Formats: structure tokens, sequence, C-alpha cells
């Protein structure tokens, strides 16, 4: 039962940390595409305001 | 957000300054032609009052 106590500090809800793993992955693939859009919009300033 | 503050001094409304750019260009092509007319009228003093 001490080993049980050892688990309830170090043990992983592998389902949980997988959920936060893919959650964070999605929120790391998303803002990338946003950075694309931001680094793509002023091209129409150059090419259509001018 | 400090960089935002940095922009709101140095940043250009490129549309705006383009508008004043062409506005000023028009008002720099116009008075030229006026200077032509002024430097062309007295020719008829010489050539028709005389």
């Amino acid at each position: 039962n001490l080993t049980a106590a050892e688990s309830r500090i170090r043990d992983v809800d592998m389902a949980k940390e997988m959920s936060e793993f893919t959650k964070n992955n999605i929120l790391s693939q998303a803002p990338q595409a946003m950075l694309a859009q931001a680094n793509q919009q002023p091209q129409n300033v150059l090419q259509l305001l001018r």
C-alpha cells in the first residue's frame, strides 16, 4: 500500500495526459496557420494599395 | 504589448500616407502647368499689342 501511495504521486492518467497532449498539439498547429495569415495579409497592401 | 506601443508611434497607415502621397503629387503636377500658362501669356503682349 505504500506502493499505492507512490503511484498516487507519480502515476499518470495516461488517458488524461494524452488528452492534454493532443489538445496542446491542436493548439500548436492552429496558431501556426494564424501566423501564416498574419504574414500574408500586407502583400495586398503592396499589390493593391499601390 | 510594448511592441504595440512601439507601433502606435512609428507605424504608418500606408493607405493614408499613400493618399497624401498622391494628393501631394497631384498638387505638384498642377501648379507646374499653371507656371506654364503664366510664363506663356505675355507672348501675346509682344505679338498682338505690338
